[PDB]
């Protein structure tokens, strides 16, 4: 089809924060969450390996 | 044959990292994060040693 729709909020002012900002919070705040949920009590009954 | 296609992104603003950013994305980024996988889940549970 045309598919008519196009979401562009991984760019600009729409919030999409640049390579920079993406890299910046992937490895400041997500990866050291996860290793800290993973280390806490355990993995299987916490965040999922998938 | 001719192959009428080309592409050279990794050199420059297209992201590109030089060999210096790759370098240290790997030192301590790649292998980090691969040694903390090997000591949680292990070799085999996420992507083995290929």
């Amino acid at each position: 089809a045309n598919w008519r729709e196009r979401s562009d909020l991984t760019v600009t002012v729409g919030i999409g924060n640049m390579n920079k900002d993406q890299q910046m919070l992937h490895l400041m705040r997500i990866w050291e969450m996860a290793q800290a949920v993973v280390g806490g009590g355990g993995l299987g009954v916490l965040v999922s390996e998938q």
